[PDB]
């Protein structure tokens, strides 16, 4: 009964036949998505991304996506606006959860984005992006900063 999300609730009732159709445990965990990941990038090694990306879908940290953080997540990617939409982005790069991307973190980024792909640099790049967002030039990003720079 969730209505919470920008769903309708004729709308979740096919989002949880979908996934109990996908997943019948209920459970997914990261061992799956890692491998979906193998076959959706099977010209690099997308190791590093799955696991970033797994991460912010388990919001609850329990190495399970349920239901609830799975249509939650499509939610905000799909159908949520601009912020909302960033703001799940930046949980994904802040890796160690401290509210803050630093200058490392998003080159692992750069640098999972980059392996997952890789036949078919991230070191300038992430300079590039980060002189371009850190205002205060303090060497991390806010949420604001991050918002604001990608707009
Ligand atoms: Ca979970
Ligand atoms: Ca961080
Ligand atoms: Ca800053």
């Amino acid at each position: 009964l969730t209505r919470k999300t920008y769903f309708t609730e004729k709308e979740v009732q096919q989002w949880y036949k979908g996934f109990i159709k996908d997943c019948p445990s209920g459970q997914l965990d990261a061992a799956g998505f890692q491998k979906i990941y193998k076959q959706f990038f099977p010209f690099g090694d997308p190791t590093k991304f799955a696991t970033f990306v797994f991460n912010v879908f388990d919001e609850n940290k329990d190495g399970r996506i349920e239901f609830s953080e799975f249509i939650q997540a499509l939610s905000v990617t799909s159908r949520g606006t601009l912020d909302e939409k960033l703001r799940w982005a930046f949980k994904l790069y802040d890796l160690d959860n401290d509210g803050y991307i630093t200058r490392n973190e998003m080159l692992d980024i750069v640098d999972a984005i980059y392996q997952m792909v890789g036949n078919t640099t991230p070191e300038k790049r992430v300079d590039r992006i980060f002189a371009m967002m850190d205002k205060n030039a303090d060497g991390k990003l806010t949420l604001q900063e991050f918002q604001e720079g990608s707009k």
